[PDB]
């Protein structure tokens, strides 16, 4: 394959496209013998060169990595998420879909097809592996064989066109809670709220509209509510016609937080929109209720964090204003005005990729993990450099940091509970480490509440993973692997 | 897996064990559209840590790499050669066989099993892929699926215990010509000569004895003769009982060249042994007859080339005396004495891994390729450093060199003929290049008689191959791949 000689395809961003199997990877330390299950993660990875001769990282085809941990060892199985795009381009031997979220650049032969790369999350629910991309229904796969099933439209009960890559699981019911924005077509202001039973059936689909179309990448869920931030990374057909990236950031638009009842009978009038001054937030650590209030914790930045989705008025990217810090947004459903109740920075540590013990989804909670950017650490070989694992204790305020060293960077952590009813945070953290000087990757295993001593086990891969997005652990009994 | 922290298992020698599939590898330059077939090669690669807690490179399990070149692109498929050793240890989840060629160190549960790692050649013949190791019958595999069949004993017609890793194909008949030393048991002085028809049937097996047991790794074949050098890398049960490496080099023993008739009715008395002073030679570029004379071209060194098979009298390894240079050994079957007719150095270039256009096997020939060690080139990051591809023209004497640069090394080349009846050397050379600074490998494609301009195509693998031994190209129609 002849790939472009541009930053998105060279160095750490070289195409990999490895499908492989390796049991009993070389490792150091002690893999806890309690672990019996697998950690799934996804990397964008282009099957074919881009039609345009350049592209962005978020547009690569989804390649799924599974780390099966059992009997004190770690195995890897890596397979493509065989979206309709993947299958059509594989059959044609060339790229047919074009630029990111831009149907105007597709070959006429794929007009009207789902454009999904399934490249943003690898999630486990209802016995299936979900390979997810927010512009289409989710792909599903067999979590044991990692064969692909197809797109999940819930027996025709789903009429929205899209499905999130950030599903939540409500611990009170076991339901998956999801959204789908641009639900009636590209750049529309319609959004769907979905709840899926543990058995994989769509319980309900509720439609509503938002203040303006924008990237609704993540959200929060509480007992009673969908918690939906409205942040002005905006897109338009006009932008696409002019050849611009789909999204661009508008510093002049307000930010909203919508509180949407989790009810099949939802009506537009039941929603409250709270309003604040312009800022940037993408991911949600967790949300929960307290009396008549709703709290949501997000990494907040002063300005845009996506340099490839540039300032719509032509401003150059500002790296310092892109620094995000975990911040609690509080709104009161009994308040008179549309103002936030409070905005409170929870740490001075800069970070992203926030995670929790997911059994606390929607509940008051004590622990949060993040990828941290410590600009004061040496780097002995641009972009965001995520060089630490970070743990925050909301009860005492204590913070823990682990630095991966001067030639490495880190990918998103994932929490593994010790058992169904273990206390919050009783378990382990796994995460990929980019060993940039060795052009390879490790899987690190930490004791989740004691990270400053470093990982208790380091699993070496004999090749490099690419930049990853989101990933999750599932116990073996949830994914058809051995007891 | 917990592997030892020793040189044979770290750095470039880290275990890999990757089984994978990747079509349409990222590449540069122009892959000739004439190419339709595959290049097979093998790397020792340990499935499990060694029982002893250390080992040598030559004892790793055979991992087979196939580069399928077609339609101007290159695909890779890599699979284990599933020897009986591989299968037994896989089932047990641990190493059961011990040190190199040392049955005294095996677990009692595998007493009497073939110890083969099938790690020395990946050869194509009679529609099968041969994964070869000189201490046992050859393994065979499906060249298209790269599944394993098992050990080839030719319907019971083979009674020798061993089969070479350096088979030759006689262009006059299409027969495979092979030997098997230590044919009646470990360290015995019996050798078998085998010829196999193009249909895969054993034509004949002829037994004889050699002057002393030693590593009979390679050999030559002419129209009338097996040409067998006797070089004193010797082994013994006594060495094994004392815990020494199986082989050690004895500088005090003579070197012989045996001329053995290629005949099923062979008798010991039909053999001529020519004798010369001590030296080291392992591989054979080619052998051929001229009147009553036999010529064989080998890389000759003053002393031992295997530091892990040390001098039997305790001398430290001598790197300078291990430098090998292509040398023609000539003997005359009509001569009165046992002296060589001539010993003539053919180049001052130091090199090994000699190859020819294999259609000239056993015939007078013009071209030879080697891996070259140019000690005068910069190395910007011990062992042999093979840093050039080398081509020798026996007709004019001309020499060509291509240097892979200061941070790379090279593996064995293989010649690809343009067509069945193209002139000698009309075709291409393929070879793996170790990109040591990038911790990855390339496959290089050269115009076979014009190498100084560099490869015409460079295929990038997104991971590193390990040290390889021998490999071969086969046209697609010979290995069940598409026309
Ligand atoms: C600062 O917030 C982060 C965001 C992201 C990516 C979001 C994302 C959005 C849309 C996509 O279509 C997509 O597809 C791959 C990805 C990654 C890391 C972060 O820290
Ligand atoms: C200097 O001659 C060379 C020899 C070799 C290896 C021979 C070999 C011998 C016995 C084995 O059992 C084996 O198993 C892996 C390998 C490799 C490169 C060279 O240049
Ligand atoms: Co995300
Ligand atoms: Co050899
Ligand atoms: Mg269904
Ligand atoms: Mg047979």
């Amino acid at each position: 394959a002849h790939f472009p000689d541009t930053p998105a395809f060279t160095g750490f961003n070289a195409p990999s496209r490895i499908e492989c199997d390796i049991p009993n990877l070389v490792h150091e330390g002690t893999i806890p013998p309690e672990l019996n299950g697998a950690f799934f993660r996804v990397q964008p990875d282009p099957q074919f060169p881009p039609r345009l001769g350049d592209d962005i990282s978020f547009n690569g085809d989804g390649m799924i990595t599974r780390f099966h941990i059992h009997d004190g060892q770690c195995d890897i199985k890596q397979r493509w998420a065989k979206t309709n795009k993947w299958k059509l381009e594989n059959a044609a031997g060339k790229a047919l879909f074009g630029s990111y979220r831009n149907p105007l650049t597709d070959d006429e032969s794929v007009k009207g097809e789902y454009r999904s790369t399934a490249n943003t999350n690898a999630f486990v629910f209802a016995g299936k592996l979900w390979a997810m991309k927010e512009d289409s229904p989710s792909l599903t796969m067999d979590p044991a064989t990692m064969e692909t099933f197809g797109f999940e439209k819930f027996g025709g009960k789903m009429t929205g066109q899209t499905f999130t890559a950030h599903p939540k699981v409500d611990p009170l019911t076991g339901n998956m809670v999801a959204i789908g924005y641009a639900a009636s077509g590209l750049c529309t202001d319609d959004v769907c709220l979905y709840e899926i039973s543990p058995d994989g059936e769509l319980i309900y689909e509720a439609w509503f509209k938002v203040p303006y179309y924008c990237m609704m990448h993540d959200f929060g869920v509480t007992k009673d509510y969908l918690v939906l931030h409205i942040v002005p990374s905006i897109g338009s057909w006009d932008r696409l016609e002019k050849g611009l990236p789909h999204f661009g950031f508008d510093t002049t638009l307000p930010v909203y937080l919508g509180i949407i009842p989790r009810r099949a009978d939802l009506k537009q009038e039941d929603i409250r929109w709270f309003k604040r001054e312009n800022c940037f937030a993408s991911h949600v650590m967790n949300a929960f209720q307290e009396g008549t209030k709703v709290h949501v914790d997000v990494p907040e930045a002063e300005n845009n964090m996506f340099p490839f989705f540039p300032d719509v008025h032509g401003a150059p990217f500002n790296p310092q204003q892109a620094m995000s810090r975990l911040t609690r947004w509080t709104v009161d459903m009994a308040s008179n005005s549309d103002e936030f109740d409070s905005v409170t920075r929870l740490t001075e540590t800069a970070g992203e990729f926030p995670r929790i013990d997911d059994r606390m989804t929607g509940l008051p909670y004590r622990y949060g993990w993040m990828l941290e950017m410590d600009m004061k650490r040496p780097v002995e070989l641009g972009g965001f450099l995520m060089n630490c694992l970070f743990l925050k204790d909301h009860q005492t305020g204590a913070e823990q940091h682990w630095w991966c060293g001067p030639t490495s960077s880190l990918q998103e952590p994932a929490f593994i509970p010790r058992s169904k009813d273990a206390p919050e945070g009783d378990g382990w953290i796994v995460q990929v480490c980019n060993r940039l000087a060795d052009h390879k990757s490790d899987l690190l295993i930490f004791e989740a509440l004691d990270i400053e001593k470093g990982p208790v086990a380091t699993v070496h891969l004999p090749f490099a993973l690419r930049f990853g997005l989101h990933g999750n652990w599932a116990n073996a009994e949830e994914i058809g692997l051995a007891a």
